[PDB]
């Protein structure tokens, strides 16, 4: 139950899995050697896709709208550590 890691970078391959935008959350397109479109799903699963795909470009257009303001609508704020009080309870014996 799992795949190979340490080798990959961001995803596995380029596309090969026409994911429904409805399931996709946000995306990230690169311009560097990568020059690939990254698709992030609500499941936190991010994949890569070729921007040469028309369907992709079409979804990319919507993706922006799908996550136009949403991006802001979501601002996961992580935490460091927490505090607590001391305890004291002994068991008979």
């Amino acid at each position: 139950v799992g795949s190979e890691v340490s080798d990959k970078r961001t995803c596995v391959s380029l596309t090969t899995q026409r994911l429904p935008v409805s399931r996709i959350k946000t995306y990230t397109i690169t311009e560097g050697s990568l020059r690939a479109v990254i698709f992030i799903t609500k499941r936190g699963l991010k994949v890569c896709a070729d921007p040469q795909a028309t369907w992709v470009r079409d979804v990319v257009r919507s993706m922006d709208r799908k996550s136009n303001t949403r991006n802001n609508m979501i601002q996961t704020k992580p935490t460091g550590t927490q505090q607590s009080t001391n305890t004291a309870v002994t068991l008979t014996g």
